[PDB]
C-alpha cells in the first residue's frame, strides 16, 4: 500500500508470494534468487522495511541491529532457527513462518502409509529386497486423534478412499463430509482398524499413547504418527509390534532406534509445492501485519489481531513496565477521543497494542506522536 | 462452571447440549421438550442465568426485563428473530446461535441449485408447468467462491468431487482444501468463473459488493449464486444482467420473479433436523465459553470478544461506550497495585465490552471488580476466574 | 486403414473426432462447419465410404442409394430421426449413433434433482414465483439405484462424494464401485431407499416395473426419479402416491404422459436431455468416431442401431464379413466355399433380424485364399455386400 | 436338477447362497481339499466343482469324473488344475478375474503416494541406521495404461486425491469423473508423473514397456507395475532407474532388489465367490464361456427360441457338418457363434423350433464326429 515500503526477499521465495505482495499494493520489492553474502545483506537490508528469507539467510543480532527501518521478517518456511529471535523482539521485529502450509502434504502421506500397511506391503518389500518369500481400506475405520488442520484434510481424503471416519478432540469441532466426533478415546481406540495422531506437543499430549491405550486398541490395528513428537511411548509400541497386537506402524524420524527390527514399520524422515503456500501464507502476514497490525501467528511476538471497522489504527510495541498502558489511553481520555477498540497482549518482556479511535488524521498524527514518546516504548505506528 | 449456574432449555434441544454441560460442569438444568406458556416461561426464566431456545419461544422485551439473573441468551438454531436482540443488549446480555452447524446444508443447496442452473431445468420445468412447450455439464466448469470460509471450503471439496475448478477469493490468505486456488483479485475471478457463489458475512464491507459493475465482469452466460446472505448483491443490477442475457440464471434469497431461470429459496437460515446434534454441540458451547472466560464470538447482538486463556485472573465489563472507560479502568488496577497481562475491548453500536486478564489474588480481584461496577455508565461486570 | 477410405463430416463434428480418425491412419477427411443443400450433400457423399452427421441432415433412400462406396453412416448424435433407417440396412450400410456420451450428465442431473428435492426447493419455488409465501441434508442418505450399468455406476460414485450410502438392484450381478452395495430383493432397496432412481432400459422386464405397488413399498417421504425413459413408472399410481404425501417429491423426464404431474410442485419434469454443448459434443465425436474405425477395421457392428450385431476378438488370420438377406442356402454356401478351398474356419458370429443377416468369420490362408473366398461369397444368392477386412 | 455342486477348500458362503438363489441345489461341501481317493469318491458324480489352490484336479480325476460340466476356481486364477485335460472333455475352468479390482487401485493409489515422497529409500535407509524424491499427488498427472476394472477404478481413486488422470487403451473408452483419453502412447508417457500398467498378458503387451518408452516418461517420473504379466522390461527399467531417469517404481514378483526406490511386492473372498459361481450358473444357463481360462470363448444375447451348444475336437468338417443338419431340416439359424482354441472348438446356435424340432437337430448334432457334447440350453 506504498511503494516506499521495501521488501528485501532473498533465497528465492516463490513468485506467488511477490504476486501477493503486488496485488495488497506493494511494489518496492528488490528480489534475489540465492542468498546474500554479508556485505550484500548488510547494504540490502539497511534500508528494508521487510526481509523474506529462507533456511541460508542468518539474520543475526548485528544483521537486525544494523537494519534501521526493519519493520518485521518472514521466515518463508517452517523453520526459524536462522533468525535471531530475541533479537528481533527487542527491536519489536516479529517474526512470522509458515505454519500450516504443509498440511495437505502430512495428510497425503498418512493416506499413503496406512493403505501399505494395511496390505503388509512394507514387510513384504523389505523381505523381498532380501530374497526371503492384507485389507482394503474401504470399509474400514479410521481414528483420527487431533482434527485440526491436518486432521480434517485427512478425514476428507480417508472419506474418498471409502473409509469411515471417526476423530476424538479435547474440543467439540464441527465434521466435515460424514465424519464422526467420538467424545471418548477408549471408544474411538476400540473401533479404529487405523489410527492417526495430529496434535501438538504439549503437556495434554506427553505419551497420551502408551502402554494402556497402545492396549485399548483393536487387535490387529495399524497406529501412525507421520507428524515427528514425543505423543507415543516407542518402547511401549514397540513392546506392541513384537506382540503382534499391532499389525504395523508408520512414525517420523535414535529415538525410533527400538523400531528399526520392525519390517512392519514405516520410518519418514520445504523444497517441492510447499513453496507456494508457504510463499502465499507468509506473505500474507506481512501484508495484514503492515496494513493492520495482525502479529497473530508470530513466533517471538505477543500475538493480536483486530477486525477492520473504519476510523483510524494505531499500534504500540513497548518493555513490558507498569503505567505504559495507563500512558496510551490517558493521550485519548484527556482529549474526549473515544476508543472503538483495544487489544493489549504481553510477555515478560513486552507488551503489543493495537487501538483503534474515531478521530481524524490530525488528531490520529498527532496521537502518534505522544505515543512514541511515553517511556518504554519501542515502537509506535499509524496504521491507518 | 459452578452447579448453582442455572440453565434453562426449552423447545427440547438435544440430549448432546445435556452431556455437554455437564462435562463443563453445568448441572443446574431444567429441560422442557416443548414451549411453555407466558406463565411458566416467566416463572421458569425468573432465576435463569442462561435459556437455550429454539423458534417458537418469544423472548420480548417484557420477559428480558422481567428474567432478573439472565446472563445469556442461547438460540439453539439459526433465526433469532423471535429474541428481542436490543433489549437484551441493553441490559448486557449476548445472544447467541448456531453460525455453522449448517454449513453442510448450505453447500449441498449450492451444489444442486448449480447443477440445475446449469442445464436450464428450472426455466424448462417452470414452463412445464405450465404446459408451454420447451444445458451444460459441471464437470470441466470453474466454480468461482467469493468468502472461502466454513460454506466456501466445504462447497469446494464437493465442487472438485463433481470434477469443476475451484477458484476463490477472500480479503485475507486462506490454506486451500483440495485443488482450490486463491485468485488475488475479485475481477480475476468473475472474468474466469462459470459459476460464482456468495457465502460471505453481512457487514458495510459486503453490502452491494455485487452490484453492477461486479456482474458485468462476470462471464457471458454465467450464473450466479446466493445461496444465504442478505443484501450483497444489487437486486436491480441483477435483474438488468438476467434481461440482457449477460447471466444465463440465479439463485437467491421480488423484482425477479418474472425470471424462470431464477431460483428462489424463501427462507433458507433453517436448521435441518439432522443438525440438531451439532447444534446443541455448537451452543451449548458457546454458552459455556462465554460463562468461563467471557468469549462473545459470534453472539448476533454484541460486540464481539474473545481472549486466549493464559492463567491468572480474569474479569469482564460490560458498559456504555464512551471515552473515559479504559482510563478510569487503568487507575483502578494501580490503585489496587495490578499489571494488565492481556485486554480486550470491542465496541459496537452504543456498547461496549472488555475482557482483562491480570496477576492478582482472589482478594485484590474482589476489590478491584467492586471499583469497577461502580464505574459511571456500566452495565454489569463480572469476575470470571 | 489405406488411403482410398473417404470420411465425408457435415454440421461440424467435434475435431476430436477428426483427432481420432486420423491417429487410426484415416486422413481422407473432407470436413464441413455445418449441413449442405441436396445438391452439395449428393455430390459430396458421391466417393464416400463413410459419412458422419447431426441433427441438420437428412439422409433419405435416394440420397443413400445415390452413394456408391458408403459402408457405414455416423449419426454424431443420440437420435437418427433424421437417417432412413431401413434404407441403410437395404444396402447393407450400418448407423451408427453415440449411446453413452450423455452417461455423466444424466448422472449429475439426478444428484442436482435429489439436492434440490430433498431440501423442498421446487415447491419454495414455485409459490415464490407466484406471490405465495411459504428440508434433509443428502449426507448420510440411502440412493437406492434401480439399474446398475453405465449411468446407475457413475451415479453411485457422485452420491458417496455426496457422503451418500449407496445401494443397487440389477437383474444381473454386478461388481460395485466405491462402497455401493447390491441388493437382491427390489422390495428391500424399496423398503430403506430415501431416494431412489431409475436406470434401467425400455424393455419386457422393466416395463411399469414400478406400479402402484413398488411406490407403495417406498420409504414414506422417500424421493422417486426417472430422469429418463418413460414405460417404467406409473404416472396413475405417482400422482396418487404424491397426493397422499406417501412421497416428498419426484422429477421425471419430460407430453400427455407426465400431464397428471404438473399440478405438484414438487415434481421436477426436466424436457431436453440428450446433447448438450461442446462438451457433450466431444464425447460423441470420440464415440462415433471410435464405432466407424472398429467397423472398418474388423466389422465389429455393436450398437449399430438398424442392424445385427456382431463382434469378434482380434485373434489374427484372415477376416471376412458377409452381408445378405435372410434367404436360406447362405450359411451352407459359406461354408461350401472355404471346403473347397480347404481352409479353416477359426470362429464365426452370424447374427440375424427382419430379413438380414450378417457374419463376421476368421479363416487361416494366405491374401490369396482369402480374396479367392471373397469373390465367390459375393457370388452368393441373396448377398448385399461382402468385404476383406484383414 | 439333479446338477450336483461340489465343492472343496471352502468356498465363502456367498458362493452357496447364489447357486440356490438359481434353485441350484444338492452341494457337497468341504470346508477342506480332498485328497486323491475321496475326490474320485465324491467327484464321480459331480455336475460342477469347485476348488481353491490345493486341489489337485490331475487328467485321473478329471477322467474319474462322468457328469462334470464346469470346473470353478474360486481363486486368484487357475491352479492346480490340468486346463488341458478339462478342455479335452470339453470343461471349462472358470476363474474370479475380475473380484480384486478394487484392491489392486488401491494398492497402486499407496505406492504412488509414497513413492512421489521417496519414504521407499528413506524407509531402506532408516532400518540399516542411515540418515538423510518428495512430491505432493495433487496437482501431478496420472497415465494409466490399461482403462479397463481396475484403470477405471483407480482413475476414481487418483482423482479424489487431486490427481489429473489421462488414460491410453487400444479402443475408445467412455470416461469415468475427468478421465482424459490420449491417442499416443507416446504423449501419455511424457506427459505422466506416474504411469501405471493395467493390461491384460499376451503378444501385444509382452515387454511393451522397453527402453524406448521408458525414455519417453517423464524425468523424475515413477512407473508401476501391478499386473501379472512381463510388460515390463526390468533390464530396461533397471538401467532407468540407475541413471536417475525414473525416480523410482513398484513391481509384483531379481535385478530391482538393489534399488531401494523400488516396491517389490508378491475377506474379499465374498466377492470371489459371487463372481465365480455367476459363471458356473451362466454357463449352465445361456453356455457363455466368456473368461473361462482353457476354453474358446462365446457368448451369444438371449433373444429367445431354442438355444443349442456344442463342444467338439477341431476337426475340419464339423461346422459343414452342423449347418448341413439345419438346413436339411428346414431350420432357419438365427444366430450362430462359433470360436475354437488350439485343441478345441466351440458353437452356440440360436433356432427358432418347438421341442420336437429341437430335440430332433440335438440327436444329429450329437452323431457328428468329433463331438464332445451337445446340449439343449433352452
Ligand atoms: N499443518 C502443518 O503444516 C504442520 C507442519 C509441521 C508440523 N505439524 C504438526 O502436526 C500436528 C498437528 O498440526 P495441525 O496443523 O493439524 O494442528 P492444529 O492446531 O490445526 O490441530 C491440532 C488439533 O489437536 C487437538 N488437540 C490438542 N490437544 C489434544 C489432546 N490432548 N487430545 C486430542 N486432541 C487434542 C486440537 O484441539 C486441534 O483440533 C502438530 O504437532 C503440528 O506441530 C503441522
Ligand atoms: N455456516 C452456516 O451454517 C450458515 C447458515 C445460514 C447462513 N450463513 C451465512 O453464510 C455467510 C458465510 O457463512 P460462513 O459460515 O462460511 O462464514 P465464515 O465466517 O466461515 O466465512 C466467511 C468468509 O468470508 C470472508 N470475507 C469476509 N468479508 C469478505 C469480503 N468483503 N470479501 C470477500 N470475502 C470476505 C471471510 O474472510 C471468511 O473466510 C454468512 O452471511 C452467514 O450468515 C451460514
Ligand atoms: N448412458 C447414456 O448416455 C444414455 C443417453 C440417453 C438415454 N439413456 C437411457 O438411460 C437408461 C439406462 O442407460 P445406461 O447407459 O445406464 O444403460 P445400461 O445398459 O448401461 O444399464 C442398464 C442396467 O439396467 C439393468 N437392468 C436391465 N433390466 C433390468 C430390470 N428389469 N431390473 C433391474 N435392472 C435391470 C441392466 O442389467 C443394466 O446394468 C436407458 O433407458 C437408456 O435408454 C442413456
Ligand atoms: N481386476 C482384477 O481383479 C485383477 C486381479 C489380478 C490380475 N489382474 C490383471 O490386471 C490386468 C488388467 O486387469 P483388468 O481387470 O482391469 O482388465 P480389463 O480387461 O478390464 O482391462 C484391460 C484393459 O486394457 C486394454 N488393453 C488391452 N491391450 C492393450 C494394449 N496393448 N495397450 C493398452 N491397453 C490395452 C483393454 O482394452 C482394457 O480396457 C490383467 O493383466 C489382469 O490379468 C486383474
Amino acid at each position: 500500500e506504498k511503494d516506499k515500503i521495501k521488501f528485501l526477499l532473498v533465497e528465492g521465495v516463490h513468485q506467488k508470494a511477490l504476486e501477493s505482495l503486488r496485488a495488497a499494493g506493494y511494489t518496492n520489492i528488490e528480489f534475489h534468487k540465492g542468498a546474500l553474502d554479508d556485505e550484500q545483506l548488510k547494504e540490502s537490508i539497511r534500508d528494508a522495511h521487510f526481509i523474506g528469507l529462507r533456511s541460508r539467510t542468518h539474520l543475526t543480532e548485528d544483521v537486525i541491529n544494523a537494519a534501521e527501518k526493519l519493520v518485521a521478517i518472514g521466515a518463508f518456511a517452517i523453520g526459524t532457527n536462522q533468525v535471531d529471535l530475541d533479537a528481533a523482539a527487542k527491536r519489536g521485529i516479529p517474526v512470522f513462518n509458515a505454519p500450516f502450509s504443509n498440511t495437505r502434504s502430512v495428510a497425503e502421506l498418512v493416506i499413503g502409509e496406512l493403505l501399505l500397511l494395511l496390505r503388509g506391503v512394507p514387510e513384504a518389500n523389505a523381505k523381498a529386497h532380501r530374497g526371503v518369500g492384507s485389507f482394503e481400506a474401504r470399509g474400514k475405520k479410521l481414528g483420527i486423534i487431533g482434527y485440526g488442520h491436518i486432521g480434517t484434510q485427512l478425514g476428507i481424503l480417508a472419506e474418498s478412499l471409502g473409509m469411515y471416519v471417526y476423530f476424538y478432540d479435547i474440543e467439540n469441532k464441527l465434521p466435515l463430509g460424514n465424519a464422526t466426533q467420538v467424545q471418548h478415546l477408549s471408544d474411538l481406540l476400540n473401533m479404529s482398524d487405523v489410527v492417526s495422531l495430529h496434535v501438538p506437543e504439549n503437556p495434554s499430549t506427553k505419551n497420551m499413547m502408551g502402554a494402556k491405550e497402545i492396549s485399548l486398541m483393536k487387535p490387529g490395528s495399524l497406529l501412525i504418527n507421520a507428524s515427528r513428537g514425543t505423543v507415543v511411548d516407542i518402547p511401549a509400541l514397540a513392546d506392541a509390534l513384537a506382540s503382534k497386537h499391532l499389525a504395523g506402524a508408520a512414525i517420523d524420524v535414535p529415538f525410533t532406534s527400538p523400531l528399526a527390527e520392525f519390517d512392519n514399520v514405516l520410518l519418514t524422515p520445504s523444497t517441492q509445492e510447499a513453496q507456494e503456500n508457504i510463499g502465499l501464507e507468509v506473505a500474507g502476514k506481512l501484508i495484514k501485519y503492515s496494513d493492520n497490525g495482525s502479529t497473530l501467528s508470530a513466533v517471538n511476538f505477543p500475538e493480536v489481531s483486530l477486525p477492520l471497522h473504519g476510523g483510524r489504527r494505531l499500534m504500540h510495541i513497548h518493555e513490558n513496565r507498569p503505567g505504559v498502558l495507563t500512558a496510551l489511553n490517558k493521550i485519548f481520555a484527556e482529549q474526549g477521543v473515544n476508543i472503538a477498540a483495544q487489544y493489549l497482549q504481553t510477555s515478560a518482556q513486552m507488551g503489543y497494542v493495537v487501538i483503534d479511535i474515531e478521530a481524524d488524521e490530525d488528531v490520529a498524527e498527532k496521537a502518534l506522536q505522544a505515543m512514541k514518546a511515553i517511556p518504554g516504548t519501542i515502537r509506535a505506528r499509524l496504521l491507518y
